[PDB]
């Protein structure tokens, strides 16, 4: 069972409290060098995850020697590796020199059910790591890196290099997959009786809805939906025989007259041109009645606590030029959609629901 | 002044508790994710560092929007960096909007007596960026990236790319800065009429140690003594008359009979058959009475808590194929090259003078 999002509020205010209580304790020179030298943990992950450690130690602690030998790495390199990661959190040392598993690091299991094993591996991957190369460029013009170094948009570079694509999927997939569940225990979506998730791929997202509505019906509307494997993956999920998949573009107007239009992460993904595209085609196709569901990090209006749309906002800069919004953005971006912001639901995860109705 | 450094061990040990409770706070994959991310937050302070925005905002706060003509970079794009830099304790927001310094932004600006900008720089710099691409490879193979990547080891590309020589040796200084006064507090430097700063650079700690022990007469012996500033920042310094420079080759026996021979970041440098030369070398130079000082960050024998060594050691090991030691290890080392370790001694900071007598 989730928490209550209140709950998950007051952790997260506590974390930030401690964060902050570390910080002060430490030379603020020495604190950020902490900070500068990220980079190097997020490496140390990376070559923890591409080798498999966490497989290699499901079955028990191993010596240096026996895991190098099963993931075919260099003994010595690997526990240097391991201990600087077992400082913090991520694997343990014993005093016998075994290595075992933490929870942090059970998460880079592939099998883990929110592994973080997909976005380990994107952030390590020599394209994105490249990609990175263009952040300052990024600020100084404050346009996406990736036309620039790539000679085409993220998703041609995408579709093109079908192998990359499938790595930063599965990295986009680490952190969406924490976001079902949330979203379903926060919103009541039984008051729909027809959904369009918008964009949605394989439909994970509808499939949750219609298993939590047993008398909603729902529209995937997406282009790749005929081979996005959403077929197999809605009857998988027993309600096929209440979805309809509809083949559509980004830039189309959906099918109109459904309860509740859901769009997670599309808007985020766009220049405010594009963005805007988007919406007042779906405005155009809401009836009175109808929702619009924007399912996204809202950054808060105020204040220095952190949040992870905070940092996802920069990844957005630099690969597509989209952004992330406070809630007085959302409100700003939808008034010029012809639509009205109602609320924004929070949830136990740092996704919330923007809802807003058609004037 | 420094503390006496048990004042400085507890908040390490307060600091290392504050994380584990912080992290015990979130889910798992959440805060797994969060280091997964750091190279984000790297990207973050190098171009805040390179925009110098620190600097802009000495005279006061100062909005993204004033600040996009004052540095040249995109008002939107710089608000949204400084935003994420604010929730990590770098700059902060004010309820107006505008940002202002924080002192852990102050250590960003270049004129900082512990200015972290010159290695917020290195660590982005494109060059070092593409070294750590070699990092999965060395962790497979136990083998630097260096020659891999560049066909030469990581001094002798410094040696001929000098603008990249300039941003790794500014890199180094930002840490190094902050060694030399604990040092200072943690050794009693006046016990010797001689010391030898054996491959000391410019001579920053030499120069340090001679101030301490103003009846002391110094050696900087380095290899590009009298190419690298060292007259001008001795003579600056007050102790050019009662300095030798000496230019040797890094595998040279060093001049003969001082009573402290002083190795800071030079063992750490090399793999084991290279650090005993060197060490051996030494020995065939000390005579009965002298010491053996080694500056490095010693890891401890035991346990997971944090230590900067255990990071530190990654770079030496994709860059030059060196190692960070705990005592066990250097005493190990010492006794193959004919010394015996007498001592660990403490520092205020992260560094420990290693002292062994030659036996």
């Amino acid at each position: 069972e989730l928490p209550p999002p209140h709950v998950v509020r007051e952790a997260e205010k506590a974390r930030a409290d401690l964060q902050r209580q570390s910080r002060e304790l430490a030379p603020p020179p020495f604190a950020l060098l902490e900070l500068i030298m990220g980079v190097m943990v997020t490496r140390a992950v990376h070559v923890a995850a591409e080798l498999k450690v966490a497989e290699a130690l499901a079955e028990g602690p191993l010596s240096a020697d026996e895991l190098a030998g099963r993931v075919g790495a260099d003994a010595d390199a690997l526990g240097r590796v391991l201990r600087l990661l077992a400082s913090n959190g991520v694997f343990a040392t014993r005093p016998d020199g075994a290595f075992e598993l933490t929870p942090m690091a059970d998460a880079l299991r592939a099998d883990h059910p929110m592994s973080m094993r997909g976005i380990a591996l994107l952030m390590g991957h020599p394209i994105h790591w490249e990609d990175w190369s263009g952040f300052p460029e990024t600020v100084v013009t404050g346009e996406p890196a990736l036309p620039k170094l790539r000679g085409m948009h993220a998703f041609e570079f995408l579709t093109k290099n079908a192998e990359y694509g499938q790595v930063f999927f599965q990295g986009m997939g680490s952190m969406s997959a924490s976001e079902t569940e949330p979203i379903l225990a926060a919103y009541d979506f039984s008051q729909f009786g027809t959904v369009v998730d918008f964009c949605g791929g394989q439909g994970a997202l509808l499939a949750g809805i219609l298993g939590a509505a047993p008398g909603c019906e729902g529209v995937l509307f997406d282009p790749r939906v005929e081979e996005n494997g959403a077929a197999e993956f809605l009857a998988a999920q027993g309600v096929a025989d209440r979805t309809k998949r509809v083949a559509g573009d980004l830039f189309d107007v959906p099918p109109g007259g459904a309860d509740a239009y859901v769009l997670k992460h599309i808007v985020h993904d766009w220049p405010e041109e594009q963005a805007l595209r988007i919406l007042r085609n779906v405005r155009a196709a809401i009836k009175p009645g109808g929702k619009l569901l924007i399912a996204e990090m809202v950054i808060p209006e105020q204040g220095d606590q952190p949040h992870s749309g905070k940092l996802v906002d920069l990844w957005l800069m630099l690969l597509v030029g989209g952004r992330e919004r406070t809630p007085g953005q959302y409100a700003d971006l939808l008034a010029r959609a012809g639509f009205r912001l109602e609320r924004v639901v929070e949830t136990a995860a740092a996704i919330s629901l923007v809802e807003a109705v058609p004037v």
